[PDB]
């Protein structure tokens, strides 16, 4: 509006997104993205792969090359840690006390690292325990990354599996810890989460599930963890420990401003909070699928594009590409892996492919409807199978194990069964 000033809390891939997309959909106004980080905006997922491995360089993470910035007219504020929003005023208040003034608001807070119980005060302070979420925490532990050392990993998440892998592939001996049944319980079925335990396994990783972490042991010098303790009393003896339980949506700005919160702050269809100026985004907005009918909260980059992306249509006059089928993907020992949808209240799943190599694709349903398909090494069917989720295709649920016939009829076959047939 060359004059309204737009204000987004946070840098990470979200705010950083909001910014450049307002500035590309035609904003004249004013720009400011203010952050708590005091890095260049970079990108996350390398820090569980090719950075925490050491083959890319830092440079080549920056989200935007920082004349980027300057160019776009976008105004960085790092190492400033918002404190307050006073919506009556149409307010931004640091922790300096300084003041910033917004005709529109957006929150791109992302969340924090879950912290583990057991390791409160001198454990988490240890140089060899870490969370992994920033910049900092994954040039530590890659520092660590090295051959022959101990490590152990809490945490069966996919962040978790991607460290392993990288650690393992670094000749590191490595055992991972969950609580859970099987690895990944709550989001796969269990061939899927056998299929991840083997593969794993047989990289060398040691991974032990339902285990849990009762405490550790530690040097008084150094004051480095020497030991990981599980409850039924096993020690594993560690060199390094990455801590991995979830993330926490940074809500308490919203929370203390009066917006609706509930595991992440709440938006609308327009990606407005209870306060028609401030809008969320990213891995911190609880929003409405109309394609599962239900408030979720994603943790992902497309997720975040997506959602960055409807912010700068929206506040550009401009219109917003319609709901697309969730997605996002992992890279583990170099096996392509991306799932789309969401897999909640599936029936039964079906294999597309032989558990018995990366090759395959897992298709969760819930009576004869797709909700989602977690594929390995298969970029084609990954795409036709975002498809089917996006439009709600009728396939049928019987030729989708069937190899013999091409996913691409199958789906050909479904959309003939929309047009001629009530
Ligand atoms: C190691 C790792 C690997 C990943 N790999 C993948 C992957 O392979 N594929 C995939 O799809 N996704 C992956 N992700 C997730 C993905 O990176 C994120 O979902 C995506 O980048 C969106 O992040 P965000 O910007 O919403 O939140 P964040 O990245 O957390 O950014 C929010 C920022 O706002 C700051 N902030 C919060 N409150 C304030 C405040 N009051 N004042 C100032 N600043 C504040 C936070 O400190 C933070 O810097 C990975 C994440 C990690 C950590």
């Amino acid at each position: 509006n060359a004059n309204d000033n737009v204000v987004i809390v946070g840098t990470g891939l979200a705010g950083v997104e909001v910014a450049f997309g307002l500035r590309a959909s035609g904003w004249e106004g004013n720009i400011r993205l203010v952050g708590d980080a005091t890095v260049i905006p970079h990108h996350l997922p390398p820090l569980s792969k090719a950075y925490l491995a050491g083959k890319a360089t830092a440079e080549s993470l920056y989200l935007r090359t920082p004349d980027a910035y300057a160019a776009q007219n976008i105004q960085l504020l790092g190492g400033t840690q918002v404190t307050a929003i006073n919506r009556d005023r149409q307010q931004v208040i640091l922790s300096d006390g300084r003041a910033l003034d917004y005709d529109r608001l957006v929150l791109a807070t992302g969340g924090r690292p879950r912290p583990l119980p057991v390791a409160s005060g001198a454990v988490g302070k240890a140089n060899n325990f870490r969370y992994l979420r920033t910049l900092e925490d994954a040039e530590c532990i890659r520092r660590q990354l090295i051959a022959d050392n101990r490590l152990v990993v809490i945490g069966g998440g996919y962040i978790g599996l991607e460290v392993a892998a990288t650690a393992i592939k670094a000749n590191m001996h490595v055992t991972l810890l969950d609580t859970a049944a099987r690895v990944l319980e709550r989001v796969t079925a269990p061939p899927v989460s056998a299929f991840y335990e083997h593969l794993h396994r047989e990289a060398g990783v040691d991974i032990r599930t339902g285990t849990q972490v009762c405490g550790f042991e530690m040097s008084t010098d150094q004051q480095k963890v020497t030991a990981v303790l599980c409850e039924d009393g096993t020690r594993l003896p560690a060199d390094l420990v990455i801590a991995g339980i979830g993330l926490i949506p940074n809500c308490e700005l919203a929370s203390a401003a009066g917006l609706q919160v509930d595991n992440g702050i709440v938006i609308n269809e327009h990606m407005q909070t209870s306060d028609p100026l401030i809008m969320a985004v990213g891995d911190c907005a609880r929003f409405h699928s109309q394609l599962y009918d239900r408030w979720v909260r994603i943790e992902s980059v497309p997720n975040a594009l997506e959602q960055a992306r409807k912010i700068a249509a929206i506040l550009c006059g401009k219109v917003p590409r319609d709901e697309a089928a969730p997605w996002f993907w992992s890279d583990q020992y170099e096996i392509g892996l991306k799932m789309v949808g969401l897999s909640e209240g599936y029936d039964r799943i079906i294999v597309r492919g032989s558990l018995a190599q990366p090759d395959f694709s897992v298709f969760y349903l819930q009576g004869d409807r797709v909700l989602a398909v977690d594929t390995v090494n298969r970029p084609v069917e990954f795409n036709q199978s975002k498809q089917i989720i996006t439009d709600r295709l009728p396939v049928e649920p019987n030729l989708l194990g069937d190899e013999s016939v091409p996913l691409k009829e199958i789906i050909a076959a479904a959309k003939a069964e929309l047009s001629s047939a009530p």
